[PDB]
């Protein structure tokens, strides 16, 4: 059959560059002929030929009449969606995977796993999905809306790991990581270290035997959680990210937070989900990361990067390494993935830019897309080209 | 070449969750861009790597000028199509099949058998298609209305057994089944027993000795026909589930028919199609059934379930398992389907949601999919999300 | 590589029965969200696995601001275009193919060989296309509107024939027979006989050593040319048909052209392309032939049959075998093809229905497809179901 | 695994014929229901199967609201798309490749090599894309908008040969050559001889040991600088076109420039993409070029050829043959492409037809094909038959 998947050495290059908009609603006019979908929580992932764009539709196409509610996050009606990376995301291009207000997927090598949640607030469910057949299921164990990474899970030699969380969003989320075979949670692992709010978490491989993530803390921090979870003995631990560029936003002034790595410092509350990608090197290991360029809104996006070290316990600033979005852009949740050229990986980042005008018109995303590739400095930004009004 | 499908045991699992909506007119209203078909009597059959999502179109989109005759059943028009599971049924997608107003299909693990029936009500034909090529057809015998299942057919070792019946709607019509194989018919099956009035028989195997079938007596009893077709000997023998929990629409109170497992009862008068689908285990034989919540109208479904016993001589009530559509949302036809897994297939229930605003507007329906996922119990319901004066 | 295509026996049958209706106007309304293709001249030819459907297109869609021009035949614009038979030819569903305002095409089993004729009037021009190659052409030889089939071609052991034609349309016009492999021309065949003027002949094979042709005189009788070509020596002869049912349009009564087989008789100028499709059985041929049920006008369309004998001498009636198209219903162009099933093949017969309000408005076409399926009689009619003002 | 593509002797054929047209914007009406994009710099490439059609989009269909700014060429919204060659570029028939406002794309037997240039005018960058992964980039040189050929790179035995120029369009740009290897540039070629200004190179093979490229120079000269690229030592020289038919618009009289082949002569200033495509025999080269109709305008397409001889050193008048657009109709970038039929290759030349109503209103463009085809004279020319008010 084909071989699992592994992760393997990065392509060579040193800098991230632009590579594609996705800008759905540049098709939305009422005066044209197209139907974008309403969507939100974009994300890609992708398998040994190609890639997917998947994201959480609200069941509704630009222009139409079902606006209203498209700024909400959970209902009866929002669905898992995807068309193959590089379509514009209609009604007839899309597939419609299964009904879920938050969501993940992985390729495993030989199918595609596909995870959707749903169900009400306090009883949510983990839906599992091998291929066409919905193989499991996960119950909601804090009752308060179970939810996932809203990005690519990750496999290796056939287990998919995926971190889901349940709690309150000004309190307690303990989050889990299931492993996953075929489409079957095999396992479920629950972290160690600082556990009292991980949710959101941008997962992917620092090795053969590390998974990393950075997530987002809703509740008492605008430092990042960081996962390392062990993928030979299926144990995760968790600590904050000691660096003083925090990562999250709403956050205070870089290095502002005193005292040790894991204290919560101010303006804890709130947050986003946070693009982070590894790039391999025999020797070394980088890590990329984006957040916003406003430090209180979702406005703007900024790439930093970080050779070696230890996250948990390094307070060095990360290198900045070029404006993805300018400030007078959306920039909302951000998300890494890996291209698989013919015998290494391409490390990128994905950008979540929403066309918001509030609660009384359409609310939707554009997705821009950055890689590592060449050598040099990042060159240009993304705009979406959207006037709202049209 | 490829082997021939059998059926195999089902996944593990003891509940149904809800799976995916496919609700076409979300995206029909005249301000948008696109064109869902109009539609009635949905089914599903997959084949190992896919599955198909089958209606009988009146041959106009939505937004359009086709609307009326759009709630009647039978004309010129009317044909079968389908696209693959997952995708809106627009003019762009769906494939025509072939003109008919009653119609079947299922995949025997080489290739598609479509059936569809047309001609004038008094004189109608069956016609199978074998993939591309029209290949077999088959005469009315009592010359009213021949008609099939509205639902997939089954196939077992490259034979392929459907349902058809001819005759009154008030009175008698006697059901026979056909035995299908490469696209021409090889066998008439006529059953024994209680054989007065049987239509749209919903199909699976029990076993691979077994197909049974839950079927809608339109004459004299709110009691489903239940067929048990030996795949052996070919011969097949009816009877009335005796069970107290009836399935029918219209229906009297459970448990109001009194006598033995065959007497009729009342509100025998009127019918609808229902859903069944088989939960095949090492040792026993879940059947899951699905019933509109409304005793009278066509509004909810619920689901129910009984492990083993004999359909035919169990007046036991049956197991409710959940609320897959309320009251206030439409629950009209519904049938079972199976979904291939690798290893085991997966169980599943599809629900019909008409939009009905009489005769003096367009009419048409969503699907909504249910399937056996995980354990615990049935967490949420289904709406379309659709205004009809859009 | 696959092996050549032959003609094989036909699949047991013996009545043709409605098949599939392609209506593309029925979501043309100004109200809709559609975009079919303005089209003429349809033909549908198979290979193995599946069959094209073919059509002459004025390279505008409805609803549209080009109808102006659409009922003229010949100009800088028209594209042979196809879709795959079964999905509606519309502006993103449709291939096209190459400039050309007369068309033929067919499968020999390994490749498409595409035909389309275009440039000027006096000097036209044949081309050739395999796969995506262009391939061959072949000029003008008597200066006046060289022009080709309307549909398929016949390709037995990697050798196509393909009938050719140029001169008045109401004087002489000698058709040419191409001998064509792997889009080549390798040979031409100059017929014998009765050669005064034969066009838009429906070829097919009458066993593995002929090839037989029901043309169009549209110039001086109500009779058939009807070519025999044998494909062991590449000669044709061509004789008028001899029954007294007139299959051209217009056309005098059946029967009443006095005098023997080759007497031109009345009403001879003008025509219409006709069906035709061979029934090979072991021991005897039968010859399927359409014709429109007015005498002067294209409406309606009725089937006749004949078994074995010689077109030439016998001037039997053909055997009415029921009414394809109502006298209130368009019937123009009409075309024979064969589906390939996995081990014979299936004869149709496909109808174009031309939606005509003249010259002020749009003008284009669905196709009827009838095939032969079963025994008993020809059951139903069709319509097209357009409202040519909305 | 696929062999690499190597240059083959060409199809047999002594003329060029009109072969297809793509007008997207036949569909484009404010009345209509479709959305061809609105695209610039179109060329084509094909692979041994298949050939995409490129283009440069404004991210923007018509009917639509975008319409401002699609005449200017470099922005952050412009994409490289492509469609299968035959469909018409659509939103939903189009792939969103990569951003890029000046582009290319070759097939080198295995996997499609896409380039496109983004970036500030003063600090651009070369992309590459080998199928989904981003492989490599190249800085600008000269700091003044780094750009490439706009038409098909060329591969033989897996090494693709790409044109870049970087520099003044009023004064210098010294263009050099990439050698890519499964997207990573492997060599940087320097060229010899005349060069101060070479852009948009069209290129192909003359031999499996030369490649040659007729260019455009947008200050000194009408004469087309015309590059001999030496694939087995990597080394190139570039010296002007001596034909006294300039090819460049705008231009002189045919003939007035006296002096040596390397006299820059008058109306030098300005340029425009020029169709080169080569006629590979066993004994004889041809070379075909084409032309605008009118000396200072952007109308008409002439077709030229000559057989043998040395561009660089022949003062000879080419050959006219035939008018492929009239002067009526608009004629602007063009460009050579080559189709693989199954033993030998198909010339062709591509014509770009923009429709251009100014600033003030949507700009966009048509795509006409003439290839090789039979002998004679070319017979058809080309309209677009788009009118722009609708
Ligand atoms: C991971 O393991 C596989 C072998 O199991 C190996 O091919 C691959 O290179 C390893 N990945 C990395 C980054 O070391
Ligand atoms: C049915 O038979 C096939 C082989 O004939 C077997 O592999 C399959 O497991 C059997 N199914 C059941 C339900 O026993
Ligand atoms: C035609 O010839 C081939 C063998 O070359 C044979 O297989 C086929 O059956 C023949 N067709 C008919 C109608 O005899
Ligand atoms: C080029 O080389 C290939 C093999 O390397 C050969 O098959 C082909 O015919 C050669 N082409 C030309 C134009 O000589
Ligand atoms: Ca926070
Ligand atoms: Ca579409
Ligand atoms: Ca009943
Ligand atoms: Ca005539
Ligand atoms: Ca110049």
């Amino acid at each position: 059959e084909p071989e699992w998947t592994y992760p393997r050495l990065s392509c060579q290059g040193s800098t991230f560059q632009k590579a594609l908009l996705i800008s759905p609603h540049r098709f939305g006019e009422a005066r044209g002929n197209s139907a974008p979908l309403i969507i939100r929580e974009p994300f890609i992932a992708c398998g040994p030929k190609e890639c997917k764009h998947f994201a959480l539709t609200h069941y509704a196409a630009q222009p139409g009449g079902y606006y209203n509610g498209t700024r909400e996050d959970r209902n009866k009606l929002r669905h898992l969606i995807s068309v193959k990376l590089g379509k514009i995301p209609t009604v007839e291009n899309s597939i419609f995977h299964m009904a879920a207000w938050s969501g993940s997927a992985c390729h495993d090598g030989r199918e595609w796993t596909y995870i959707g949640v749903d169900g009400p607030d306090s009883n949510a469910l983990i839906k599992i999905k091998y291929g066409e057949a919905y193989t499991d299921t996960y119950h909601s164990y804090a009752n308060n809306i179970l939810r996932t990474q809203e990005s690519a899970c990750n496999c290796i030699g056939g287990d998919c790991y995926l971190m889901i969380t349940d709690g309150s969003a000004s309190g307690i989320s303990k989050c889990r990581f299931l492993k996953i075979r075929e489409g079957r949670i095999i396992k479920e692992i629950f972290p160690t270290g600082r556990v009292e709010h991980t949710e959101e978490c941008t997962c992917g491989f620092a090795s053969n035997k590390t998974i990393e993530c950075a997530c987002r803390d809703n509740s008492y921090t605008a430092k990042r959680p960081f996962v390392k979870l062990n993928v030979e003995t299926d144990t995760a631990e968790i600590r904050l990210m000691c660096t003083e560029t925090y990562l999250d936003t709403p956050r205070p002034d870089d290095g502002s937070i005193t005292g040790p790595c894991e204290s919560n410092g101010d303006k804890g509350r709130g947050g986003i989900k946070g693009g982070f990608v590894h790039q391999r090197m025999a020797s070394k290991i980088g890590r990329w990361y984006s957040r916003t360029m406003s430090k209180t809104e979702r406005m703007g996006m900024e790439l930093y990067v970080r050779y070696d070290g230890d996250p948990w316990t390094d307070s060095d600033a990360l290198a900045h390494s070029g404006v993805m979005v300018s400030m007078k852009e959306p920039g909302w949740y951000s998300f890494g993935f890996e291209i698989k050229d013919k015998k290494c990986d391409v490390p990128c980042i994905g950008i979540e830019m929403v066309h918001d005008g509030g609660k009384k018109t359409w609310h939707s995303a554009a997705t821009a897309i950055y890689c590592l590739m060449g050598s040099g400095q990042l060159l240009w930004d993304t705009v979406t080209g959207v006037d709202m009004a049209l």
